[PDB]
C-alpha cells in the first residue's frame, strides 16, 4: 500500500523547528515559528492561566464529553470579544460558535462546512498569507486563488491592486481577511479601508471569512476587532475563525473557535447543525482544558484583569524589540533602511530578505527565519539582538 | 449563502445527550453515550489522573506548540500498549504514531492520509458498527461498504457470513476491525478466529485498520491486544486508531493515537510525513493536556499501578452490572431470556430492542438507549437497576 508514497516536503514554518533543535551550535537564534518569548528567551505559561489551572484541578468532577460545539461559556465570551458586549448579532442570536482545536481546526471546520453545504468553489487568500491556508482549504476540496496585497517597494498595503485583484472574484466566493496583525506582513487595512472593503463585498456577493490569531497584539482587544465589526454591521453572513493560542500563550492546548453568522437565528442554527455534523465526522467534540481555562479567566473579574495585563506586557515588549532591531541594525552596519518594520503590527517583521539571504543566515550564522523573510520579533531579546543584527548585515 | 442549507439529522449517539438533559422528568436513566458511571451514578475524573494533573500544574514551564505528531513519550507507550514491550515492530522501527484528538481524530487522519496517498476507494466496516465510522470515512472521500457480523437469532458472531461477505473485498481495500469490545455488539473474535482472519487478509491483500477504544475493558490490557498482535505478526502494513478516552476516563481532553506501520522504517517514515502533512492541514498539532497525563501515568511505576487498579474496578463493576441486569430482568417479569448479554464484552449490551421499544422507553419511561437497542451497562447502578428493568419488561 505505502511503497510508492513519496515523502512530503517539510512545512515552511514547522519544518524550521525540526532543524533548529537538531542543530548543536550553541548560539543559534530561533525567530521562526511565532511564539512569544519574554526578555529571558522563554515562553512561560502565563500566571493568569496557572491560577485558572489550579482552580480546575480543585474544581473539576468529570472529564465526560463536551458537546460537539464545546463549552457554551467559551462560546459567548468569544462572541463578545469579537463582536462587542451587547452587539446586535449577539442579541439577535445571529451567531453560533463552536469551540475547536486552535485556529487551524476552526479554519478547516469552516472549509469542510462550506464544501459540503455551500456552492463555494473558491476561497481567495492574500498574497502573501499564512502558508498553511492553502493546504487547509485544498484538503476540503476548495480551490484557493490569490489576491494582491503587499507593495514590497514601498512596504505598504497596495489597496488598489487588492481592489482590482478581487474584481475577478465572483458572487459566492469566500474571501479570507486577516483581522489584524497580518501574517506574514503585519500590514493591516486602516478602518477607512476596511469599511470600503465592507461595502464592496456587500455588492459583489463575497462571503467574508475572518482569520483572528492575534487579537490584542496590534492596538488592543477592541481596537483590533474594529474591521470585522465594520463587516459585521453590513453583512448578513460571515464566518470568523478565532485562535487563543497566541493571546493566551496556550499554544499546545489548542483552543479556538469557528463562529458562524447568518441572517437570523433560524438560518444560523440550521447551518450550525451541518457545521456540527462536519465537526463530528473529523474529531468528535473539542479538547476541554485549554477552552476551560479561557472561559475561567474571562469569567473572573480579577483573573481577567491579570491576563489583560499579561497580554499588554507582550504587546509592549515586541514593540520595544522592533525599535531596538531597527536601531541596532543601523549601527551594526545595516546596508538598507529597515525603518518600515516599525510600522508593522504583531509578532512579525516581514523583512525583505531573499530565500538565499534566509538560507545563508541559518546555514552559517544559525539564525532561523522563514524562507519568505518573515522573522519573529517576539523571539528577539536584548541579549541576542546584537548577534542577530551582525548576522543580517553580513548577508545583505 | 446559507439560505437553503437543510438542518442535519441529529446524531444517534450524541443527539440522545441533547434530549436527555432537556428532559425534566426526575427519574430518567441515561444508558446512551458509553461513558463509565460508578456506583453512585457519576463519572469522576480518575485519581491517577488528578495526581498527574497536580504534577503538571507544578511542573510545566510552557504551553509552546507540540510537534505535529505530539508527545514522543506518548507515542512509544501507546506502541508498547498495543504491540507489547520488546515487540518486533517497535525494535525494527516499523511503527510511527501521531498523538490525535481522540480516536475519532485518529480515524479521520487515517482516512485523509489513505485518500490522498493511497489507492483505496473502499473501507469495509462491520454490520453493525459505531454509527460515526461511515461519516468519518465518507468525509475523506472514501466509500464505506458493509460486511456481515452479528447473528441476531443466536446472538453470536456469524463468522462464515463475515468470511463470505469479505470475499467481495478486493486487494487494496481497507477492512476495519474493532480490536476488542465491539461497539455495538460486544461480540469479538476468538483468538483462533482472529488468526484465521489474519491469514486471510494476507492472501486477499486487505489493509487492516484496527479501531481500539476499549482496550482494558474486555479481559485486560494485554489480553485485549492479542488479535491485533496476531495481525501484526503477519502483516507488513497496518494502521491502528487508538483512544484513551474510555480507559483513562479522559473523554473530553481528547487523547488518542493514529499509528502507522509499514514494511520497514524508511517506508514507514516516508508514509508518516504525508500523514503528518494531513494532520497539519486539519488541526495543527494535538492538544497537550490529556496526552501529557497518559504519558505521566504510564511513565510512573506508582501512578501506573493506581490507574491499572482504577481500570480493573471499572471492568469489574460493569461485569457485576451485567449479571445484575440479567437477574433483575428475570424476576421483573422479563418476557425473553436475556442471558446472552452475559457473554458480551465492554460497556454495552446489544439488546434486541426494536426502534419502537427504544422510542417508547425514552418517551414514557425516560430511559435512553440508542435506537439500535444498544444500552450502556456502565450507566446502570444498584439503585436504578429496578426502575430500568420494569421499564424494559413493560415494552417487551
Ligand atoms: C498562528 C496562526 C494560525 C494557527 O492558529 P493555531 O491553530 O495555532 O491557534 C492560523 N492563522 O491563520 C494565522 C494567521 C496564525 O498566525
Ligand atoms: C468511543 C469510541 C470512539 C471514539 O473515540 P473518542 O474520539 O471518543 O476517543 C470511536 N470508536 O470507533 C469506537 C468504537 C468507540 O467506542
Amino acid at each position: 500500500m505505502f511503497e510508492n508514497i513519496t515523502a512530503a516536503p517539510a512545512d515552511p514554518i514547522l519544518g524550521l523547528a525540526d532543524l533548529f533543535r537538531a542543530d548543536e551550535r550553541p548560539g543559534k537564534i530561533n525567530l521562526g515559528i511565532g511564539v512569544y518569548k519574554d526578555e529571558t528567551g522563554k515562553t512561560p505559561v502565563l500566571t493568569s492561566v496557572k491560577k485558572a489551572e489550579q482552580y480546575l484541578l480543585e474544581n473539576e468532577t468529570t472529564k465526560n464529553y463536551l458537546g460537539i460545539d464545546g463549552i457554551p461559556e467559551f462560546g459567548r465570551c468569544t462572541q463578545e470579544l469579537l463582536f462587542g458586549k451587547g452587539s446586535a448579532l449577539i442579541n439577535d442570536k445571529r451567531a453560533r460558535t463552536a469551540q475547536t482545536p486552535g485556529g487551524t481546526g476552526a479554519l478547516r471546520v469552516a472549509a469542510d462546512f462550506l464544501a459540503k453545504n455551500t456552492s463555494v468553489k473558491r476561497v481567495w487568500v492574500s498574497n502573501p498569507s499564512w502558508p498553511n491556508h492553502k493546504s487547509v482549504f485544498n484538503s476540503a476540496g476548495l480551490e484557493v486563488r490569490e489576491y494582491a496585497y503587499y507593495d514590497a517597494e514601498n512596504h505598504t498595503l497596495d489597496f488598489d491592486a487588492l481592489i482590482n485583484s478581487l474584481n475577478e472574484a465572483q458572487a459566492g466566493d469566500v474571501v479570507l481577511f486577516h483581522g489584524c496583525c497580518h501574517n506574514p506582513t503585519g500590514i493591516d487595512p486602516t478602518l477607512e479601508q476596511w469599511q470600503t472593503l465592507a461595502q464592496l463585498s456587500v455588492e459583489k456577493g463575497w462571503l467574508p471569512l475572518f482569520d483572528f490569531a492575534y487579537q490584542g497584539f496590534a492596538r488592543g482587544l477592541e481596537e483590533d476587532a474594529e474591521g470585522l465589526r465594520a463587516f459585521a454591521a453590513m453583512h448578513k453572513e460571515l464566518i470568523v475563525a478565532s485562535s487563543y493560542s497566541k493571546n493566551f500563550g496556550l499554544y499546545n492546548e489548542r483552543v479556538g473557535a469557528c463562529t458562524l453568522v447568518a441572517a437570523d437565528s433560524e438560518t444560523v442554527d440550521r447551518a450550525f447543525s451541518q457545521m456540527k455534523a462536519a465537526i463530528r465526522a473529523n474529531y468528535s467534540n473539542p479538547p476541554a482544558h485549554g477552552a476551560s481555562v479561557v472561559a475561567t479567566i474571562l469569567s473572573n473579574d480579577a483573573l481577567r484583569a491579570i491576563w489583560e495585563q499579561e497580554l499588554t506586557d507582550m504587546r509592549q515588549r515586541i514593540q520595544r524589540m522592533r525599535q531596538l532591531f531597527v536601531n541596532t541594525l543601523q549601527e551594526k552596519g545595516a546596508n538598507r533602511d529597515f525603518s518600515f518594520i516599525i510600522k508593522q503590527n504583531g509578532m512579525f517583521s516581514f523583512s525583505g530578505l531573499t530565500k538565499e539571504q534566509v538560507l545563508r543566515l541559518r546555514e552559517e550564522f544559525g539564525v532561523y527565519a522563514v524562507a519568505s523573510g518573515r522573522v519573529n520579533v517576539a523571539g528577539m531579546t536584548p541579549d541576542n539582538m546584537a548577534p542577530l543584527c551582525e548576522a543580517i548585515v553580513a548577508v545583505l
